[PDB]
């Protein structure tokens, strides 16, 4: 163990993959490399470390989703605490497995640096999300180098949920956040220009309104939105009123840039692991789907896991939950 | 030990306390919530970890001080190395004990993030004081959330002693330091507006002169001063000359803002643990007391401990030292 | 093990040294304190931790170099990973040994904080070089205090090789880098004004061109250059064309400031540990020596070690390599 003999890193072997189209940004759409408009449709699964701990990190999970749930995309929420606990080298080795599985099934990955808080002050909602600017840069530097020229890995979601929690974490400042995303994007593009960065707004990735006046000044990006049921709070709960509020905060973005709702979903207020902002009577499902389909918005439901809520499944035999059965039918129909 | 099951933090239970007035800032004074002018008068004790290590962290210490030494305030100098060694969760559990003890005795706490150095460059006088901007923010975020609405915890002293040690630690810059304090204050006020932040100047919390032109731009704060005997160095040592020098550097602040001299004290030049700037023949005692009483300045003597110098006590039976006997009489008389 | 009893640091004992001239900057030259023009001529050796691990950290190494290789200078490349692995206290104790050895032999040390990457974003070429702004400041704070007034330690080389690796590590920005060096210099000069800071440019300490318009705004400094054989790439390889390219990027600096080429050297393209940018047929040796001698440039060859390449020696009996035999003759002749 001489530190001077520690190897320089290696890149994923693209020859190990079957042919797969690259996804790219064109105006306000994604397109495949055949030129056809593309929509990300799929789910989040849990952090790789959580799945490994219960022996659920396996190809059979991806096969279930691709073959039975109609997904074309899986979002991997890589939690900083798990990145550190497994260690970068081991974690990347498991992401490699996901790449191979996904490629074999013809589906795509969104790699999400899964933190919640305010990166400019390095203050977070919970220790599982704890990180630094330095560690965040390093994650993207390592990821972009390793998966250079890998079509399967389509989207780099830079920071899951920006929030200052009522300014208890710092003073939210769009200019500062914009500049930091631009810095990350520049590192990424210096290493791989074929990948799609995904940028989020404040109020837990809900409010993209700042981009009306001050969008990120880089091409080829998309914007994230997390339009959970309780984020908009109209006094009268109907399509028209939710649509208008969604329009104002995030939906407008889809007129100019591609948008991925990288989290959405619900559970009954008296259901399993129910909490604000995910409580709903179920009318939200058809509403958000109708709204997204109208605008051509892409999405990954939270979450295809039986422990973390709101769940899509009740157990590891994949018994569907209320929202699981709903979205499964939606995705299957969209696939046709 | 699954990291996703680590609990979110809880707040101190205010129902566990007896009725106690809140202290607040009004102009250049502190007032209690009955509207009466209030003066912090008390002592520092040692870091909680030091006391626990010798089994001296107990209610009987607070009882000695309240009943026999006339104090209405105790300053807790929380050293970053001890915060890390005990760990936040355990350290906060011991601060809870202090809150309950102090509340029962009708006295107040000043919570002091006890570092010495230059936080903007993260360089310090000694490793026991080592911290980062990130860790400092986190400390105040955790403290402010936990003690929301707790009258007993009156003052949040953001950073004990700013100094660049002759610019060996960085280039002292008031604008940069001011901005950082303002950032901390904003985090604190976003979580609890009833607490009093206490801000310090350069030259080891001695020089408040920068606030003449550029005071912190936030309401409800106070300023710290550490007017140890050797900080002012008049050629002729008398009341008039020390008073003028104190006026110029820190005393003037009390005309506009409340001031707490959160450290002061002396030992004979040939006494126990004697060092610059605490050496004095004893004439300093009546002088600083006269000066503070004239201006209505609050204070906490350093230190009610038999090991750390200058001591107020010779042993844990509370045998008074020279300065201990002096200040004990002063505080007892002021209490009457 | 009470953290409050951890000692404050001590300074190297200058009384332990024999008389040795201080080296200082005067215009574009170094001069000794007798007023005579001085040129650093010597070698790098490996990191102290690497040498200790094979029992090669000993005075006999310095004696070999001074007595048999004509050196007046040794550059110590202190790798951050090794600084952390040995720990500051132990590492400084070994640097003390080097100081005593070097002083006894009448030779000088360049202390090099041996990182490769972009310090403003804290991203690096390899983990052995990993550091932070905080740790880098702390290193120089500790070094400058300890070796105050020690003539033997002549040059503080602040950061070995700045590079953004094609902007994959961050966006190279001269203004930001300049400001950071100025910050380090100010810390150093606040502690010891007799030492020479050595500042490097981008493209792995190759490109000093930014200083034409925006030199570091501090007196008494020198500039580093690492003119390895493949850094300049003329289509026709001859003296004239290399000289012009070297002139443009780094050589011009020697007209106004002292310059130390703190790394240079070569190995045959099919030789031991051959890599870009050190591959050459050997014509580089006479060329760079001629160029440096013309301009009065100082230098330390990389590297007097049998493992790290390009080597000056084949084994620890000091069998010379191709470049070793070449530079040994050059230095011996220059000494005469
Ligand atoms: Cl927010
Ligand atoms: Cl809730
Ligand atoms: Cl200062
Ligand atoms: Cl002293
Ligand atoms: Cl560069
Ligand atoms: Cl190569
Ligand atoms: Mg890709
Ligand atoms: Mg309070
Ligand atoms: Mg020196």
């Amino acid at each position: 163990n001489d530190w001077w003999d520690i190897p320089y890193p290696s890149q994923f072997d693209v020859k190990s993959l079957k042919t797969q189209s690259f996804i790219s940004v064109k105006g306000n759409k994604f397109i495949d490399d055949k030129g056809k408009t593309f929509t990300f449709r799929g789910v989040n699964i849990a952090d790789t470390g959580k799945l490994l701990s219960r022996n659920q990190w396996q190809k059979s999970l991806f096969e279930e989703l691709a073959n039975n749930w109609g997904v074309n995309t899986i979002r991997l929420p890589i939690h900083p605490v798990s990145w550190r606990k497994l260690g970068p080298d081991v974690y990347l080795g498991h992401i490699d497995e996901a790449v191979r599985w996904a490629n074999d099934l013809g589906i795509y990955l969104i790699l999400d640096w899964h933190s919640i808080g305010y990166l400019p002050t390095e203050q977070y909602q919970h220790p599982m999300y704890d990180t630094t600017i330095k560690e965040t840069r390093d994650f993207w530097r390592r990821i972009t180098f390793r998966y250079q020229n890998v079509p399967t890995v389509a989207v780099y979601e830079l920071f899951n949920e920006p929030t200052t929690m009522g300014n208890t974490l710092g003073e939210r400042n769009w200019a500062e956040w914009k500049t930091l995303n631009e810095s990350l994007i520049d590192m990424i593009y210096a290493s791989d220009k074929t990948v799609i960065p995904l940028v989020a707004g404040f109020n837990w990735a809900y409010d993209l309104s700042p981009i009306k006046k001050a969008p990120i000044e880089r091409e080829g990006i998309a914007y994230a939105a997390h339009p959970y049921p309780q984020k908009a709070k109209p006094e009268v709960k109907n399509d028209k009123n939710f649509f208008k509020l969604w329009d104002e905060k995030w939906g407008f973005a889809a007129d100019t840039y591609p948008v991925i709702a990288t989290e959405l979903g619900w559970v009954q207020p008296d259901g399993y692991g129910a909490h604000i902002p995910v409580k709903d009577d179920g009318s939200y499902g058809p509403r958000i789907v109708k709204y997204m389909q109208k605008k051509g918005v892409s999405y990954t439901v939270w979450v295809f896991d039986p422990d973390w809520s709101p769940t899509m499944i009740n157990d590891w035999d994949f018994t569907p939950s209320e929202q699981g059965a709903f979205f499964k039918q939606v995705m299957l129909e969209a696939k046709k």
